[PDB]
């Protein structure tokens, strides 16, 4: 009875499992757009992706995740709020059932389709292990997915989804350059927070675009045909895998724009 999207061991229940989940510093959030503050001492993002090397694709049982190379400094995030170097080390999305709603942050209560996390660890840290063990071991890049066009640099990802339908399936995914999934403006909002998923560690600077990409419903649509479940077990559609907002508490989110 592990923690899950259902209605027995969802959001609401991890807390028991993780007693970090009521903690000081939890993800996502609420971006209330009007009480951001523009900081005049937040550099441009700084986004190295030319070098990326992907590996492999994985349905982890609550969504899937495309794994790059992090043994080298080949794809990197710094600047904007950060110090130092960060390294990407994979990205996945949350989605919903429904266009309505998916995303895990929202901005001024709206609800995106979906949200897609770029995951990047503090090289000063040397590894992903260490890293979120620590306060600033993480950079969690949040791009927002609206439907409408399709946005042709995901198709690739979406097209190898059959082949990892349930739990456990992994797939070689080479090639895969994530630069075709950033919208243009890199402005952002940033605050300090947590994994939003078990184990929920409190080791995450955010950094949210505020421009979506677009991608069609045909797209999003095969998210929503990827399984939750094992092969050989009962079909559970894997949908509604964001954690909701949670309590801002003592926390200021600032804006790289005015
Ligand atoms: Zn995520």
């Amino acid at each position: 009875h592990h923690w899950g999207f259902g209605k027995h061991n969802g959001p609401e229940h991890w807390h028991k499992d993780f007693p970090i989940a009521k903690g000081e510093r939890q993800s996502p959030v609420d971006i209330d757009t009007h009480t951001a503050k523009y900081d005049p001492s937040l550099k441009p993002l700084s986004v190295s992706y030319d070098q990326a090397t992907s590996l492999r694709i994985l349905n982890n049982g609550h969504a899937f995740q495309v794994e790059f190379d992090d043994s080298q400094d080949k794809a990197v995030l710094k600047g904007g709020p950060l110090d130092g170097t960060y390294r990407l080390i994979q990205f996945h999305f949350h989605w919903g059932s429904l266009d309505g709603q998916g995303s895990e942050h929202t901005v001024d209560k709206k609800k995106y389709a979906a949200e897609l996390h770029l995951v990047h660890w503090n090289t000063k840290y040397g590894d992903f292990g260490k890293a979120v063990q620590q306060p600033d071991g993480l950079a969690v890049l949040g791009i927002f997915l609206k439907v409408g066009s399709a946005k042709p640099g995901l198709q690739k990802v979406v097209d190898v989804l059959d082949s990892i339908k349930t739990k456990g399936k992994s797939a070689d995914f080479t090639n895969f350059d994530p630069r075709g999934l950033l919208p243009e403006s890199l402005d952002y909002w940033t605050y300090p927070g947590s994994l939003t998923t078990p184990p929920l560690l409190e080791c995450v600077t955010w950094i949210v675009l505020k421009e979506p990409i677009s991608v069609s419903s045909e797209q999003v649509l095969k998210f929503r045909k990827l399984n939750f479940n094992g092969e050989g077990e009962p079909e559970e559609l894997m949908v509604d895998n964001w954690r909701p907002a949670q309590p801002l508490k003592n926390r200021q989110i600032k804006a790289s724009f005015k």
